[PDB]
C-alpha cells in the first residue's frame, strides 16, 4: 500500500512523532503530554503536510489521516484522542465537509461517553461558494493552519479547553480564504475561480491573462465576500450534547492587521508565490490592512493541483504573541 | 518585469533579508557580518528556494540572483560579495555549469584585483552524465544545499576562509546526487533518468514502473557511479591565481554515515517524498548506510517540473554536529 509506504516514511523521518497502528494515527512521540489541552485534527491524505506536518509543540498533539480526500473513520479520532488526553480535555478542530464533519462529530461523542472531556471547532474560511459539492456552508481550508497555530500555543501557555475553543472560533470568525487552480491535481490559458482543495468548482471558470490580475481579482473576493451569518454546531461537554450558535463574520475593512497566508495548492513554483505576495502587500497597503506576518509555502496542498490560495486572518496583539509563540513540528519551527 | 516582482515579494516577506538595487542582489540585513568569513552562491532563479531562502544565521551571507536558468553577471557577484564582506575573506560557492563558472570565476578576479581576499568551491554531485549540455564535468545540484548549511555553520561559529573552503570541497567530495523527471517544467508513463535542474536529458528515457522501482535505479546509481577523478579549479589568493587541483571521490558504501536530501524539482507531492523516503530507508540500511540525518521537501527546484531527486552525503560526528547548529533562513530554521 503506497499510503501506509508514505506514513511509514513520515514516521522514519521525524522521530518527534509516533505512527500508531491498529487503528492508523500519529502522535507527538511525547503524548499524553500532562496538565495541557490536547489539541487534534485530521481529515483525507492528499493536503499534506497539513495536518500531520502539524504535531509537535505549540501545535498538534496529534492527528487523524485518512485516504485521499477522505475522513478518517471514528475509530482513529477516538483512539488518537485517547493516547494524547493530558487531563484537561481534548480540543477537536475540524474543516468544514460533509464526511470530516460526521466522522469528527461522532467520535466527540463516543468520547465523551468514555469520560473525555473534549469539544470542538469548525472551520469554513472559504469565502467563495455556499454549499459546494462536500460541505453544508463554507468549505474549510488553509486558515486551518493559521488556526492550528494560534490555538496549539494558547493550549501550550496553559489554556483551559474552553479558553482554546473560544479563540479557535473566533479566529474561525476573522479568517477568510479563496483558491485558484490552473490545472487539476482543463481548458487552455483558464482558470478555476474559488476552487475547492478537494477539486470541487468555483464561482467560474474565466480566463487567466497575468498573476497579477488574478492576485487583485482574489483580494477584491477576500473584500466583498468577507460578510457571513451562519450556524455552526458545537459540543457542549457540560449538558453532554450539540449545541447550534450562530456565527457571525465581518468582513475585512481598512483598519485591519493581518496575518497572510499565500499558499501552494500544488505545483505552483515558489518564485511565482513571491509574486502573489508582491501583488497582496500593495493591494493591502491601498485597502488599509496592515500584513503584520506572513507565511508563503505549501501548507494546505490538494495532491499536485496547480494553483494556490490567499488567506488573510484579522489579528490583535494577543494573537500576534500568539503567533510569535515557539513552535516545533515538521512543517513549522521557530523559536522564541 | 516578473523577476522584479517576485524578488520584491521575498524582500517584503523577508525583514531579515535586504534587497539591493543597481546591481541586484540580495543579502543578510545585517550583513556585513565583522569579522566571519561571508559566504555567497548565485545562479539562475528558477530553483528558489535555492539560493535566496538559504540566506541568513548559520547559511548563505547572500546570494545573486540571474534571469531564469542563467548566471548572475559578474558585477551582481562583485557587489553583493563586497557587500557582506566582513573583513575575514568571501567564499563563493558556485555549482558546476559554464555559465556560473564564467561569471563567478570572472568576479573572483575583480574582488581579488579589489583587495578582497576570496575563495572558491565547486559542486559537481549530479552523478547521472558527464559533460552536459552546459556543464564540463558533473552538474552541480542538491548537494549544494546540504554544503551551504554546513560550511555555512562552520564560518558562523568564526572558521577561518580556508578552513571553511577545505570543508566545503571536502564534503563536495563525499556528497552523491541524482534526479528524474516525469515531465518538464515527453512521453507517456516514461521518465527522463538522471535528468539536470535545467532540463537537460538524463542517462536515458524509461518507462516509470512505480515510485519504489524508480527509487531502486536511481539508489543503485548512486552505489555504482559514485568513484569519479577530475580536475576542479579554485582561487589561490596568496599567488592570485587559479589552482587546478585533482580531486577524488569514494563511491558510497557499507559502514558510511549519511544525511539524506528528497528533494521536489518542482511539482511532486510532499506525500510522495515519504514513500520516497521511505524506500531510502529501506536500501540504504541493505547497503549498510546508516541515515543519520534528513531533509524532505522542495530545496533545489527546476521550475514547476515534475519529479524529485535523491542525494546522500557521507558525514561524520563533526559534521553532523555543524548540521546540528543554529541555521536561521527562509527556508532552513532550527535553533538544535
Amino acid at each position: 500500500d503506497v499510503l501506509d509506504e508514505q506514513l511509514a516514511g513520515l514516521a522514519k523521518a521525524h522521530p518527534s512523532l509516533t505512527l500508531h497502528q491498529d487503528p492508523v494515527y500519529v502522535t507527538r512521540a511525547d503524548a499524553p503530554v500532562a496538565g495541557k489541552v490536547a489539541l487534534l485534527s485530521g481529515g483525507g491524505s492528499g493536503h499534506e503536510p497539513m495536518h500531520c506536518g502539524y504535531i509537535g509543540q505549540g501545535m498538534l498533539s496529534g492527528a487523524c489521516p485518512g485516504e485521499i480526500f477522505t475522513s478518517p473513520t471514528p475509530d482513529k479520532i477516538f483512539e488518537c484522542a485517547m493516547q494524547v488526553d493530558g487531563g484537561e480535555g481534548v480540543l477537536l478542530i475540524i474543516k468544514n465537509y460533509t464526511g470530516d464533519i460526521l466522522n469528527f462529530e461522532t467520535a466527540t461523542e463516543l468520547l465523551h461517553d468514555s469520560g473525555v472531556k473534549v469539544t470542538t471547532v469548525v472551520i469554513d474560511d472559504d469565502v467563495a461558494v455556499k454549499d459546494s459539492l462536500y460541505t453544508a456552508g463554507r468549505r474549510g481550508v488553509a486558515n486551518t493552519v493559521l488556526i492550528e497555530k494560534l490555538v496549539g500555543a494558547a493550549a501550550e501557555r496553559g489554556d483551559s479547553l474552553d479558553a482554546c475553543a473560544e479563540l479557535g472560533r473566533k479566529l474561525n470568525n476573522q479568517g477568510h480564504s479563496i483558491g485558484i487552480a490552473l490545472g487539476a491535481c482543463l481548458a487552455d490559458n483558464e482558470m478555476e475561480f474559488g476552487v475547492g482543495i478537494h477539486g470541487e468548482p468555483g464561482i467560474d471558470r474565466r480566463p487567466f491573462s497575468s498573476l497579477d490580475q488574478t492576485v487583485d481579482e482574489m483580494f477584491d473576493t477576500l473584500l466583498v465576500n468577507g460578510s457571513y451569518h451562519r450556524t455552526l454546531r458545537f459540543w457542549d461537554y457540560q449538558q453532554g450534547s450539540w449545541q447550534e450558535e450562530q456565527q457571525t463574520k465581518q468582513p475585512l475593512q481598512s483598519g485591519d492587521r493581518v496575518i497572510a497566508l499565500v499558499n501552494n495548492l500544488g505545483a505552483t513554483p515558489l518564485s511565482e508565490l513571491y509574486g502573489v505576495y508582491n501583488r497582496l502587500t500593495t493591494r493591502c497597503q491601498q485597502a488599509g490592512l496592515t500584513i503584520e506576518r506572513n507565511l508563503i509555502g505549501a501548507y494546505c496542498t490538494s495532491l499536485d493541483m496547480t494553483g494556490f490560495s490567499i488567506t488573510l486572518l484579522k489579528v490583535d496583539d494577543e494573537t500576534l504573541a500568539l503567533w510569535d509563540a515557539p513552535v516545533h513540528t515538521p512543517a513549522l519551527n521557530w523559536g522564541k
